[PDB]
């Protein structure tokens, strides 16, 4: 009775956004199998290819978090905290695999971000996502300029 999530065309948009990254990434992470890569951030990058998988993997999500930016910007007047909160998770879930892909403090950007400003409004949606989109963009602009 205040818990439902995401329903009709926001629902299909965003989960659809939201798997395009996982789908991609998991393309990503068998290609780089197939050469014998291993993303272990322990283990900036010297490596051409995994350069252009991050920029691969950052573009893919950025239209992501801009597909969230879109929607919670539509849901600001009457949009539920079911709905809001149904976003972070998205954005929470996508973080796994990209930190996977060795982008390190992914999962934490969108948490921590959310303890400042957390998602009970699309205002707080929008300051999560727009810290997931900066460091996103961060990512893409360093192993794009390498590349
Ligand atoms: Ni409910």
């Amino acid at each position: 009775g205040a818990m439902d999530g995401l329903t009709g065309a926001t629902k299909i948009k965003l989960e659809s956004s939201a798997k395009a990254i996982v789908d991609e990434i998991d393309a990503i992470k068998k290609k780089a199998a197939s050469m014998g890569v291993n993303f272990d951030a322990f283990k900036v990058s010297e490596n051409p290819f995994i350069l252009e998988a991050k920029v691969r993997a950052t573009t893919v999500a950025e239209k992501f978090v801009i597909a969230i930016e879109e929607e919670a910007t539509k849901l600001k007047e009457t949009g539920s905290s079911g709905e809001f909160s149904a976003m972070y998770d998205l954005m929470f879930e996508v973080s796994k695999p990209l930190q996977e892909l060795g982008i390190q403090e992914m999962t934490k950007t969108v948490s921590m971000a959310a303890e400042e400003n957390p998602p009970t409004t699309a205002q707080g949606v929008l300051e999560i996502a727009k810290k997931m989109r900066e460091k996103l963009q961060r990512v893409h602009k360093k192993n794009q300029d390498t590349l």
